[PDB]
């Protein structure tokens, strides 16, 4: 019984699945986290946080192995897929990892510089550790990277892009290609003459419209700050307004980066957290700013759903996916009803439906467009990757 | 034979027009340019530039009030109307200039810094020369009042918002205003129950959503920075791009606010011209980045229509006006050939007809919202807000 080992090696944690090869359901699952810091720690299943104060990637990652082992789970492990924050306009799909692999995360990490050498750092842990185990890349812009030049250059001077490569990648790419496919099985399109948008919404937002099986549009940018309103991340902002807010405060760019990315978006209008539940709670409490900021939330969700949807020649279907999207009763039919403008229907009792009931529609029969929750699984998605790619004869 | 003078009196420039009352035609129009420069000079009606080297903005609006008087026009000014640039939340309407106005104007002048004291230059002049005149204040902002805060909210924290009074306001209100009135006759609309998107497409560009006769969303933010890419303007940019950009090359924010405000855009992405003309028959020449800053501008319209729509019930029609507007046989068919997903059918036909052809349907009959082009008249908005005032006992 093979399984796959993905890893997601980030500036301050490592997430671990280990999948089953022959169900894509994971055996194992955990976090080694603080990473970096004087105070790390690894937690497996939530089961036994385990001290590991000042500990490298790979000493978190050969912690991991440990455990693995111990569970004589280290023989089986037939790949390993790690997740790769940004690929540039080098990677459109994924791939074996060898020498010109690394080079080439390598060339691309000044684009997302803390994020990919983390996983850069994950890759040469993981090599150590697994020599004999083919391992493979999956990075979060390689879908996007059938977006059109229109659709992904700025209105900055042409030298920003062809000399800097300024332009949006987007990401939650793994996401948006998993639950794309799930919709044409669930909504019985066919791939090849289809309009989707997927809203994947969860601590990070982003919209994709994929028209044909490609994505052709999507909402973040070349960071994550662009597009939605997100948990701390402000999204769409005026550059006039930063500029006139740095003017004003005396603040720098660096100042107004990090507000704009860990002060903001639904934390930074409701003043109380980030967390949609306790937002959603707030409100049902009277909380008025935590009203305001899931209706901002809401209103910038339709608005980013509909204009998408230009770069489709037909709408077949909206799918909702991540943790809001997942579990958002409120949120989903909030979004629903702001897009009357489009002949969407809600079926409310299908909406109630909790995440329990996996991939559903949630539209009623009238709708012009289909609505559907399908729970993303990204994980699931690298292991598939990467079993196509054991095949290969490198 | 009364008639009402209109004055946009801008940064560097002062233009006017005089309109008949009973008609709202121009008897008489101009601009004073080059102002506060060295060689600054006024040209009527394109017939004799004059010199006026060395002239505030009092001095140039003298100038401008000799030649109405030289044409006997002096007597028959019964009002003024004042164009301005930002009117903050203070403003929801056109008013009858006193103290107080003048007042509030300066109160959210540090909103649009440079442009609101160039037309508050215009007011003191103006209320110099014509003390016996009555004059009026119309906004550009006014018309974007009605905003629900969920679309006029950035996320950023509460502050920005509450103290500083970050937040969308929108321009071109006097065009959106203007150009949805017309509709509701070109159109055959309740303007109670109606749901239009204007284009209003210019060397500035911006989208407004105007739903039972209020905008409901509009495309600038804080400033004319944010939404649509134009002439020079990059249109939305992400933060995280610009902060990037920022660390790369060791730009400041003011040189990054000059980038994005003069050299982006159009300009930008072409290499050639701000001027979609030049553009248009650059493309034609075999031109790629000249058809890139075109499809790349076709694209941003489109994807903010159909954004814009999501605040409507029902989409009646698509507006468009402005000098791209209005006179781009291309640029419209583009944009609607691009909103294919909202069930739009171009007739072609009279979409190459000139704009001498004036209110005209651009849609074809099957087409499931109607299609039109609109010329903007914003002096002749102008001149009928003042003529209600004119009737005000104060
Ligand atoms: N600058 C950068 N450049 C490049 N890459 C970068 C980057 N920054 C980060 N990345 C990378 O991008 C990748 C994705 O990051 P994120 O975008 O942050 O991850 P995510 O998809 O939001 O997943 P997460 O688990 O955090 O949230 P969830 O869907 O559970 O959703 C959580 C939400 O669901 C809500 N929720 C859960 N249950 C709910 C319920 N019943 N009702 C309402 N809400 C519910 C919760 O309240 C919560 O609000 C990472 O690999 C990261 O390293
Ligand atoms: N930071 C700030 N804050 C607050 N307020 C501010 C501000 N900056 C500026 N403002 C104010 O905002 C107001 C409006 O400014 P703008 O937004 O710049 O004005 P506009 O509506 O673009 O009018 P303009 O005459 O420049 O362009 P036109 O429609 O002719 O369109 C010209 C275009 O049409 C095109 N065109 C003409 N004929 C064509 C044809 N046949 N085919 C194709 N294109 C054609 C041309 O090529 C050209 O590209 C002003 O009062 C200004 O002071």
């Amino acid at each position: 019984f093979p399984v796959v080992l993905v890893i997601n090696c980030g500036s301050s944690s490592i997430k671990f699945s280990v999948l089953d090869v022959a169900t894509c359901d994971v055996l194992m699952a955990g976090i080694a986290d603080g990473m970096n810091t004087e105070n790390a720690f690894l937690s497996i299943n939530g089961d036994k946080p385990i001290n590991l104060a000042h500990s490298n990637y790979e000493d978190a990652l050969k912690a991991i192995a440990f455990e693995l082992e111990k569970r004589d789970l280290t023989d089986s492990v037939a790949l390993i897929g790690h997740r790769i924050a940004h690929g540039g306009e080098l990677f459109t799909q994924s791939v074996i990892i060898t020498d010109e692999i690394i080079d080439n995360i390598r060339r691309v990490s000044p684009l997302a510089p803390l994020h990919n050498y983390a996983n850069l750092s994950g890759i040469d842990a993981a090599r150590h550790l697994f020599p004999a185990v083919r391992q493979v890349a999956v990075f979060d812009t390689s879908f996007h990277q059938t977006l059109a030049p229109e659709a992904y250059l700025y209105g900055l001077p042409w030298e920003y892009f062809s000399s800097l490569g300024v332009r949006r990648y987007g990401f939650h790419g793994t996401s948006h290609r998993y639950v794309s496919r799930r919709a044409y099985e669930l909504l019985d399109l066919d791939e090849k003459d289809s309009g989707l948008i997927v809203a994947h919404l969860g601590n990070g937002a982003s919209i994709c419209a994929v028209r044909n099986g490609q994505s052709v549009d999507t909402s973040m940018g070349m960071t994550p700050l662009e597009g939605l309103m997100m948990g701390t991340r402000s999204g769409d902002v005026d550059f006039g307004a930063m500029a006139w807010i740095a003017k004003e405060t005396g603040q720098t760019l660096s100042d107004l980066e990090r507000v704009v990315n860990k002060e903001s978006g639904l934390l930074g209008i409701s003043g109380l957290s980030s967390d949609l539940r306790v937002l959603e709670k707030a409100w049902h409490e009277g909380h008025e700013r935590a009203r305001l900021a899931i209706k901002t939330f809401v209103h910038r969700i339709a608005r980013h759903i509909a204009g998408h949807a230009a770069s489709l020649h037909r709408l077949d279907g909206i799918i909702f996916t991540g943790g809001i999207g997942e579990n958002s009763v409120l949120i989903r039919q909030l979004v629903i009803e702001h897009l009357g403008v489009l002949g969407l229907t809600l079926d409310v009792e299908m909406n109630k439906q909790p995440n329990s009931h996996g991939e559903r529609i949630i539209s009623a029969n009238p709708s012009q467009v289909i609505c559907a929750v399908i729970p993303t699984n990204e994980e699931k998605m690298i292991a598939l990757d990467a079993i196509h790619l054991g095949n290969v004869k490198a």
